[PDB]
DNA sequence: AACTATTTATAAG
DNA sequence: TCTTATAAATAGT
């Protein structure tokens, strides 16, 4: 196993990236369906290069979102790391 | 106890499924985005329309990013990744 | 790439 | 909530 940190050899993020995204693509695809939900993804690497994914109509979804007026559920790496770190290995 | 890809027609099964699963794609996202150092950004709609959204750093400037982009670009979709684990076996 | 030793993701109870 | 048995994910080779 390694712990969650910078990879920091170059060839070694470009393959782990490459294959590590696809599984995000797939957990999502499969979430899609099973729970029938729209979803977009949306990837840029440290070279600014974009990578989307969308259940269905990407920009149809990006657009609902800004429309969005109540309050929602809105993770980041921090609110992760603090739900991972608040559950002891 | 593996599983179809497919809707669960029980109700709060798949409450309860996508309610973790999706947990599991913030997961799965954070770790892709901290390892290989990129900015990564989810939205996702259930059947009933209550935003749900992950962001590794700021959602805003990434969708911002994304509609500034003019560049060909990875687009996937459902089907995309259909026919990329069916091509596969 | 491909193979497998390991770890993680999660379906049922 | 909380295992736990089964399965998928992917790091090492």
């Amino acid at each position: 196993k390694i712990q969650i940190q910078r990879i920091t050899d170059e060839r070694n993020r470009q393959v782990t990236f490459t294959k590590r995204k696809f599984g995000l693509m797939k957990k999502a695809y499969e979430l899609s369906v099973l729970c029938d939900c729209e979803i977009a993804l949306i990837i840029f690497n440290h070279s600014n290069k974009l990578f989307q994914y969308a259940s269905t109509d990407m920009d149809k979804v990006l657009l609902k979102y800004t429309e969005y007026n109540e309050p929602h559920e809105s993770r980041t790496n921090a609110d992760i790391i603090e739900t991972l770190r608040k559950k002891g290995f």
